[PDB]
DNA sequence: TTTTTTTTTTTTTTTTTTTTTTTTTTTTTTTTCCTTTTTTTTTTTTTTTT
């Protein structure tokens, strides 16, 4: 809202859900994603592979 | 002669510093240059001598 730009409040709660969902903050870098119970493959194919 | 009281010695954490490691928008089009090199060993050749 700085900017003026308008995003729907349901893309944000996705993110915001996302990051949450753990109980502690799992951030958007290599160390809140590839510490996920994910596969290897997927983990792999963002960074350090 | 036993109990408290001081000393000691680990014990686990804390905190700060240092080190390490990993990352850095998407696509597309043209040229240029290099894709060995000097060193050491081996083999052949040429000249000389008896």
């Amino acid at each position: 809202q700085f900017y003026g730009l308008y995003v729907n409040y349901r893309h944000l709660a996705l993110l915001c859900d996302v990051m949450t969902a753990k109980g502690h903050l799992m951030a958007i870098t290599r160390h809140g994603i590839n510490r996920q119970d994910t596969g290897a493959l997927m983990r792999c194919s963002f960074e350090e592979t």
